[PDB]
């Protein structure tokens, strides 16, 4: 990594917009979805082409229409006043910084934030985003092969659904992982952990962890350690917030 300067006034409004965004996110609820946002612009990444990741592209309607972006536009809409507050930033900035504070206000560890990364017309193909219907061969195609994330990322990363649910008009998944959905802590493991429980969502893709000879002994660590969880979720929420720019 090579991270570009930016202007006094670009840092700035980074500044004033994190601030802006705690008290927004933390207020409307909506720090879930936020993370959410942050991860379906950014997993997008493909190393080989060099398309797709964090780049603004989420907000175009093409984008958008993708069937695993269902509801992110509640996302991109709510942000648009907040957005029109600081014209400086890119909108590829804007939606990361709003995913770095969805894991702090949460509680969570502070994912470092670099600015600069700059919006492109294009967004990437629809299908690159993982499917929660497959194992452990997808992930590593989806997050090592395309994204260039490691198997410590994939299991820390996974570690962001302690926050949140799914909705059964976005994904067709219903509910929580976790009893305290808007606390940032290592609950998806320990929950994960313990097997199926009444009221509390495990996806086919959070199965395949517990039985990958690599993911497991990290879920294991996660649910133990919450300390550990925290250090490898910044490293790899920064990662991820960081594929394509920089490089
Ligand atoms: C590992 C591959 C992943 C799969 C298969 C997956 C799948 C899903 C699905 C199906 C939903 C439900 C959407 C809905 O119906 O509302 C969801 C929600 C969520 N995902 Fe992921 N996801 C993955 C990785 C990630 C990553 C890396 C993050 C970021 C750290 C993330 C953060 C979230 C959050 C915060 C929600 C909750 C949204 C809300 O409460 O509205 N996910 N995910």
């Amino acid at each position: 990594k090579s991270y570009p300067t930016v202007s006094a006034d670009y840092q700035d409004a980074v500044e004033k917009a994190k601030k802006k965004l705690r008290g927004f996110i933390a207020e409307k609820r909506c720090a879930p979805l936020m993370l959410r946002l942050a991860f379906h612009s950014a997993g997008t990444f493909d190393k080989g082409t060099k398309t797709g990741g964090p780049f603004g592209t989420i907000k175009h309607p093409a984008e958008l229409a993708h069937s695993a972006n269902n509801g992110l536009d509640i996302a991109v809409r709510l942000l648009e006043p907040l957005k029109a507050e600081f014209p400086i930033l890119s909108y590829a900035d804007f939606y990361q910084l709003a995913g770095v504070v969805a894991v702090e206000v949460t509680g969570g560890p502070k994912v470092p934030f670099h600015p600069g990364r700059e919006d492109k017309p294009e967004p990437p193909p629809e299908g690159r985003l993982p499917d929660p219907t497959k194992g452990s061969d997808h992930l590593r195609d989806v997050f090592g092969k395309a994204m260039g994330l490691t198997d410590q990322d994939i299991v820390a990363l996974s570690g962001g659904h302690t926050i949140g649910a799914a909705h059964k008009e976005r994904s067709g998944f219903e509910g929580p992982w976790t009893s305290n959905p808007l606390i940032f802590d290592n609950s998806y493991f320990t929950e994960l952990l313990s097997g199926e429980k009444e009221g509390l969502l495990q996806l086919p893709s959070d199965k395949a962890l517990l039985s990958d000879p690599v993911f497991r002994p990290l879920v294991d660590k996660y649910a133990a350690d919450e300390d550990a969880f925290f250090a490898d979720y910044a490293e790899a929420h920064q990662k991820l917030s960081e594929l394509g720019f920089a490089d």
